């Protein structure tokens, strides 16, 4: 019942255009820095991994799950969700452009596993992914997430 | 069928004891070092995370899921399963003693999510968790895994 609880309006973004992948990630993480769920260094860990290792957190066509380790500055279980209606390139091969970002932050494996289990179901539900990839407002998103 | 495919005879172990948590981690990861799925340093990465923030990868009473990042030495999606029949202290508060270790290694988030989604189902099946905690031989483990 987790996604519905975690993904409230305050951590849901719809923006038309991101400057680039870094802006897309920042947009998504700023509410979690602001509410104390993650330290600012968490986003930095994400950027540094992207730059050094590559966009392996892009999980399928149009969908990214930016995240880093519990030790990289997570304070509590938290998610954020952004839709970039124009799409943004992550140089993730055929998965570009990315239009949906769901940031994950967990402090431990029990909570990680539960959150991932739910996200796996969401990402495997094409009509819900379609509704999110095509979302224009936070309500579009909240309506999907209401079923989780 | 991921679990039944990946968790074959060559990557499952029952031992009576380990020296301490570090040695339990070592035993549990060794098959994946041996077969090249991970680098030896993947074990050192797990130790350093535990040193930084504690046993975050202990999932619940009796159960650990040691892992680290792709960049910490993963070559190919892999699992290994160890039962340490006398248990081991991970300094995991009420979750100790740990008896079941499932090591996870993934190179990207698509495969990580798939593996976690399957492990979540195992961990959410109390009858199968108990069967693994009770396991005395490799045949006992395969009989559980045969349902995945």
């Amino acid at each position: 019942a987790m996604l519905k609880t975690l993904l409230t309006s305050d951590v849901i973004q719809v923006v038309s255009q991101a400057k680039d992948w870094r802006d897309a990630i920042a947009i998504s993480c700023q509410p979690l820095i602001d509410n104390g769920a993650v330290e600012a260094r968490y986003v930095e860990a994400i950027y540094r991994s992207h730059e050094a290792i590559g966009p392996y957190y892009v999980v399928g066509p149009g969908i990214a799950m930016p995240h880093a380790r519990p030790e990289d500055g997570v304070n509590r279980l938290s998610l954020a969700l952004t839709v970039i209606t124009e799409g943004v390139t992550f140089n993730a091969e055929g998965n570009d452009p990315v239009k949906l970002l769901i940031v994950l932050a967990a402090t431990d494996s029990n909570s990680h596993i539960e959150a991932i289990s739910q996200l796996a179901q969401l990402f495997d539900t094409a009509s819900d992914v379609q509704a999110l990839l095509n979302a224009k407002t936070p309500q579009d998103i909240l309506s999907v997430i209401a079923r989780y």
